[PDB]
């Protein structure tokens, strides 16, 4: 409250540190459905159904220009991506398989690096 403050946490290197997970994202191989925006003049019902559109190259550039005021910010889109996923595809589909893999892969390098 007013003059009373818990201990500052570091976050300096936060930046730095999404800017790698991400790229390990990037990098993955199931990481294909997501790397560009879906093209909702081409995907019937993406455009009505998924209130809330994110990429990984969306995820990047707003990184690249301080658009993540902190590391909760980030990790929020980067779910967005999988549970977007799930809504619009099924589990047994391999683009349903691949949102599964990608969410446990980024949660253990989210767990690893920061809890």
């Amino acid at each position: 409250s007013m003059s009373v403050k818990k201990p500052k946490r570091d976050d300096s290197k936060d930046l730095a540190l999404c800017s790698m997970i991400l790229t390990e994202m990037e990098t993955h191989e199931d990481a294909w459905p997501f790397l560009l925006p879906v093209n909702l003049k081409l995907v019937p019902g993406y455009k009505k159904v998924i209130k809330k559109p994110m990429d990984f190259s969306t995820i990047r550039e707003k990184l690249s220009s301080g658009q993540y005021p902190n590391l909760e910010t980030f990790a929020l889109d980067v779910r967005l991506v999988f549970d977007n996923c799930e809504t619009f595809n099924e589990d047994d589909s391999d683009i349903g398989r691949a949102g599964h893999n990608m969410r446990k892969y980024f949660e253990k390098k989210w767990t690893d690096t920061f809890k």
